[PDB]
């Protein structure tokens, strides 16, 4: 029995669940190692397809978005594609910028929902009764520096409230109800700023304001918001060991290598 | 009564909806033909927030997501940002290809789905029973050439089946079911290739294989495809004159001006 290579180990991890049950320093050659866990992987996509169907990430983005609605917030559908300007807007000049993936001189892909909230914010101010309840979620990009727990493809959620109720209670209490709803466990810490942590795992940034910058997007009341990444929110709902498993791909499907 | 000029006519047609019932040569006033299509307006977003809450394109997206899972259809969702291999890989050489948005030297905006769906389908072969069936619905990005029905950033529904009952009348009984759940009029033609059609508007292309460049992909079976636009659907469900009301926006919310 010669031990497993490090290629070896880690082609098993790719085919490996975490409700396994497997322990790999254990006699039996790699092809019956590897056979046994296609096997079951074969077996799990069989299961999905025959029984759910439904993809986990969709799954997610459409459980949130009940959640949210029902809670009184408005679903937001805005572009993909922002004018860079919206980025230098918020704080950021050409010298964090180098994580941008411009697509012209004008545009890139949104690195954060904030910018067209803060739009719709201020246009909903003229229709809307106080307060203003709003949440986005949707695909945002970053190039990566990390890259651990980093995806350059994501998807967010970003919620806001603004006029009446915009305090730190209020805000700990949404997040609070939010994840009990989802069954994540959680800490909420501060680096007011608040920070939504699973272990060493941000879950989420969530700010109260008012912020300086405010008057840049026309926003001149108190209000909260707080983002939360759907992919990091699966990895700790479904144990993933990475998060590449929660992402949009070719490689994965709910979390099974499609590489059998 | 002088007449409405050109700009104060486009001022108040972003104002308009369908149902309202209001012809513009009746003599009163620009400001006072304003003041009412604003209040109704404002009226129209304070009843959605008081009651729906749903975006239209999201509210869209889900019901079709129903619809497919239902009848059979697994859910994919694959990456946004592909390389442009897997264009060149479609046909096209750098030389319809002005239309991409290149975000890198490797990588564009998909301008489609058809070429995730092929992985797909050629890597769950090895998992899957027979028919595979799967479906998408997500973004899509082309620089326009026309722009009265074509937008840049776009949402696609696009639907596969591969193996068995993959025929013409397989095809056109999916997509009329399709379109009879949602209520939309349609009738089918051909530019097998198949065109749906609402008048003068193409709904979707659809394709019943297979096509020589199926190797490509790996694909050696009997397959069919459809290819719709979500916009242009709501478009057509909401009676709206303009595809941009349907969009991912920050000037319009379920084909409401938000510039009140
Ligand atoms: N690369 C990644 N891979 C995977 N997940 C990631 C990745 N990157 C981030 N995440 C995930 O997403 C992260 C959340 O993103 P950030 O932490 O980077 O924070 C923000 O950017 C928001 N601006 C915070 C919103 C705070 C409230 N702001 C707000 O409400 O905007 C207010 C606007 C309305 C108007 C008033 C003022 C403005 C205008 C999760 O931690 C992580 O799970
Ligand atoms: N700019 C726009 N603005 C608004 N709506 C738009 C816009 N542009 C398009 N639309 C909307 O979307 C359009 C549909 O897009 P196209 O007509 O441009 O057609 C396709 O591209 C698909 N390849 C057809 C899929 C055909 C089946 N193929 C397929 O299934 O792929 C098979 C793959 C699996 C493997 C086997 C072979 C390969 C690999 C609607 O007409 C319009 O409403
Ligand atoms: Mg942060
Ligand atoms: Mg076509």
């Amino acid at each position: 029995a010669p031990a497993l290579t490090k290629s070896q180990t880690d082609r098993l991890e790719v085919l490996l669940n975490p409700k396994d049950e497997i322990s790999l320093n254990s006699g039996k050659p790699f092809r019956e190692l590897e056979s046994e866990l296609l096997s079951r992987r074969k077996k799990d996509l069989q299961q999905i397809y025959a029984e759910e169907r439904e993809n986990y990430l969709g799954k997610l983005e459409r459980e949130i978005t009940r959640f949210f609605v029902d809670r009184g917030f408005l679903e937001i559908k805005s572009p993909i594609l922002i004018p860079l300007e919206y980025i230098e807007r918020m704080g950021i000049d050409n010298d964090l910028s180098k994580q941008i993936f411009r697509v012209d001189k004008n545009f890139c892909l949104r690195p954060m929902l904030a910018p067209n909230l803060g739009n719709y914010l201020r246009k909903l101010d003229r229709a809307l009764p106080d307060p203003i309840k709003i949440f986005e979620i949707g695909p945002c990009y970053r190039k990566e520096s990390d890259g651990k727990e980093h995806l350059e493809e994501f998807t967010m959620l970003n919620f806001c409230q603004m006029g009446s109720g915009c305090t730190r209670e209020n805000l700990e209490s949404i997040i609070t109800d939010f994840l009990n709803h989802l069954g994540i466990d959680f800490k909420i810490v501060g680096d007011d700023t608040l920070d939504v942590m699973h272990g060493d795992l941000e879950l989420s940034s969530a700010v109260v304001g008012p912020r300086p910058l405010d008057r840049e997007w026309g926003i001149d009341k108190p209000w909260i918001g707080a983002g939360f990444g759907l992919e990091r929110l699966l990895k700790v709902k479904h144990d993933f060991k990475n998060i590449k498993r929660a992402a949009r791909s070719e490689s994965y499907y709910n979390g099974i290598s499609t590489n059998l």
